[PDB]
């Protein structure tokens, strides 16, 4: 399993040891308060009230936590997944991504504690 930090700042994201194999199951649980700039903080499933311009990920709000899984697009990850399984023909090291416009993560503070796990299958 993997557990780590995932700083709203960094636009490369946080790669972790998990490597999603087709057939896998895996539980994330995601924790903490990060924000994009302004000095209030949000949690993993980032600020509702915020419009999406230009985010890397359009199916989470701004300030949420998504993930990669090899060359993916990036997927919700919010608060995390239970027993999840991906989509066909993705697979590959998992990389937890703070919610953001490109370019501008520059002033986000904060970061997210995240477990990743494997379940049985
Ligand atoms: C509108 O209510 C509003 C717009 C922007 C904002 O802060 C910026 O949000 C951007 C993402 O949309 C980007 O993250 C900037 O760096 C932030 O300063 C708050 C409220
Ligand atoms: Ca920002």
């Amino acid at each position: 399993a993997w557990k780590g930090e995932v700083l709203a700042n960094n636009e490369a994201g946080q790669v972790t040891s998990i490597i999603y194999n087709p057939g896998d199951v895996i539980t994330i649980v995601a924790a903490g308060w990060a924000s994009y700039g302004p000095t209030q903080k949000w949690g993993p499933q980032g600020d509702r009230e915020h419009p999406d311009q230009g985010l890397i990920c359009h199916d989470a709000f701004c300030g949420a936590l998504v993930m990669k899984i090899g060359n993916s697009g990036t997927i919700p990850v919010n608060t995390g997944l239970f027993r999840w399984v991906a989509p066909n023909n993705v697979q590959g090291a998992i990389t937890l991504i703070y919610n953001d416009v490109p370019g501008t993560y520059g002033n986000n503070s904060g970061s997210f504690s995240v477990n990743i796990g494997k379940d049985q299958s």
